[PDB]
């Protein structure tokens, strides 16, 4: 309630969206991730560009639920080459550390009027999985999941 997420000077957030909640049920309890191939790509250059200088947050959700589902920090770079077949397909392919920070379902009519200038000004909540969020944007993002309360 501007108690979380000032001091953000750096950094960067992205939306994950997954069409397996059972995947992020495994996120949340052993504090780990996978994307696409392309997805894996774009947060692996994120994390590696930061330098460690800032935080990359990721937003998740549920494809379909409609609402946001909680918050996580990227807290290492992809690594290409594990154990295959860890979730609840095949075609995931990899693994980073994250830390999650909120779990908490945050319905999207509280994010909806939030637009993004860098995807056609379309609403945060109709992005795609590793859509990018613009630093101010995030801030808000960020600051209504913090403090929403059911
Ligand atoms: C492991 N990750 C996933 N699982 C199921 C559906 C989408 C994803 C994704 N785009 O990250
Ligand atoms: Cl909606």
């Amino acid at each position: 309630e501007n108690l979380y997420f000032q001091h953000m000077k750096h950094g960067r957030v992205f939306i994950i969206k997954s069409y397996s909640e059972d995947d992020i049920h495994r996120s949340i309890k052993y504090n780990i991730w996978c994307s696409t191939e392309h997805g894996n790509k774009r947060l692996d250059a994120a994390y590696r560009s930061m330098n460690g200088k800032g935080p990359v947050y990721l937003l998740f959700s549920v494809n379909g639920s409609g609402h946001f589902c909680g918050v996580a920090e990227m807290k290492s770079a992809v690594d290409y080459n594990t154990c295959a077949g860890v979730w609840s397909q095949d075609k995931w392919k990899g693994r980073f550390d994250v830390r999650w920070i909120f779990v908490k379902d945050v319905p999207n009519s509280q994010l909806r009027h939030i637009r993004l200038e860098n995807n056609e000004n379309k609403p945060v909540t109709n992005s795609r999985d590793t859509q990018e969020v613009p630093l101010e944007k995030a801030k808000q993002v960020l600051k209504i999941i913090a403090s929403y309360k059911h």
